[PDB]
């Protein structure tokens, strides 16, 4: 079980950094402990394999002990693993902490420039990022819905949860107020059913079209009373005709029957257009 580290002494540091130090001494021998001035570490050349702790993961001498590929941890990971009896992590990626540390999570319909930030977050705390979905994925950050992806997690039956969630994890981990994914509510992150969606609809009585209206802006879409193009997502109609309906199927807009839209909303996310097409043929 022991491991060999080098602690990194600078003015700022720490408040974990000296719960770090202490508890590897009770742990193992000086044999296994060296500490670093931040002059000695920008001398390294060579990364050693070992393990390196920095309690500010921004500095000149975390970007060279990084640059070089040296395994970078935070002081929080030090502790958590003490705490817990299990291994400290391989780090491919610096881990700040470990409160991400036992989920994975796979990524659908954010900006490309979204995805990265989160998967820097979901990495400096002890958690892992699979693209693809399999039995190991355990939690879907959506960004909108209607994806392929965001199809087969809901089947699966799997937690789609908002970017928001990760970046709230993030903060409230900077800030001492939570130590685990788990202490929080990810019900409170949920992925509106119909965020992304912008819902007309044609041909239903004033009662059932207010319905509809309020059911989607409380399932995060947003109504629109008329259809313009490059502006509707979804039109909801019974039936394939009318100069309306023929509109959206030009605009190649998705012509879907009041079917989806309440199957949506039992069912807890955004249903497959294809199985509640307007059109048959």
């Amino acid at each position: 079980e022991p491991f060999f580290v080098k602690f990194l002494k600078s003015s700022d540091n720490s408040k974990c950094f000296f719960k770090a130090l202490e508890s590897i001494k009770e742990f193992q021998s000086e044999e296994y402990l060296q500490i670093i001035t931040e002059e000695e570490a920008l001398k390294i050349k060579e990364n050693d394999r070992s393990l390196y702790i920095c309690d500010p993961f921004s500095g000149v001498v975390f970007d060279h002990l990084k640059k070089l590929g040296c395994r970078i941890v935070g002081p929080q990971v030090v502790i958590f693993c003490m705490h817990h009896q299990r291994c400290v992590p391989r780090a491919e990626h610096p881990v700040y902490n470990m409160v991400m540390s036992d989920v994975t999570i796979s990524c659908t319909s954010l900006e490309k420039e979204k995805r990265e930030e989160v998967h820097k977050y979901v990495q400096m705390m002890g958690g892992r990022v699979y693209r693809d979905l399999n039995v190991s994925v355990t939690h879907l950050i959506a960004g909108e819905v209607g994806s392929k992806k965001y199809l087969v997690a809901a089947n699966l039956k799997k937690p789609i949860l908002l970017p928001s969630w990760i970046k709230t994890l993030w903060e409230k981990s900077q800030e001492k107020k939570i130590t685990r994914y788990t202490d929080i509510n990810m019900e409170d992150f949920k992925c509106p059913i119909f965020l992304g969606c912008i819902i007309c609809v044609t041909g239903l009585c004033g009662l059932d079209r207010k319905e509809v209206q309020q059911l989607t802006v409380k399932h995060g879409g947003q109504y629109m009373g008329q259809l313009k193009m490059n502006e509707c997502t979804h039109l909801i109609v019974q039936e394939p005709k009318g100069q309306k309906y023929e509109c959206a199927k030009r605009w190649n807009v998705h012509c879907v029957t009041t079917q989806w839209f309440f199957d949506s909303i039992e069912k807890g996310f955004c249903q497959d257009e294809s199985i509640y097409k307007t059109e048959p043929r």
